[PDB]
């Protein structure tokens, strides 16, 4: 299962700094969502 | 959507409503039990 949830520490709007925030939060990657422009973290779970 | 395990739901996910409740408290919009491990999974637009 891949878990995907918004970064808790990423500041502001998401348009690399997301990936960095997510790894800091112990996820394995991060990306920006297309519509809401949020930093979303992903990891195996 | 975002989809991840509920952090506050206690124990095994037997039926959906208590999982949905926990997920909504965690500011998701819905929850459901996983087929086999029967974990409570939360979902929301993201």
């Amino acid at each position: 299962r891949e878990c995907k949830t918004e970064s808790n520490t990423f500041p502001g709007i998401c348009i690399p700094p997301c990936r960095k925030a997510c790894i800091s939060e112990k996820f394995t990657d991060g990306h920006c969502s297309k519509i809401l422009r949020r930093c979303l973290c992903t990891k195996p779970c």
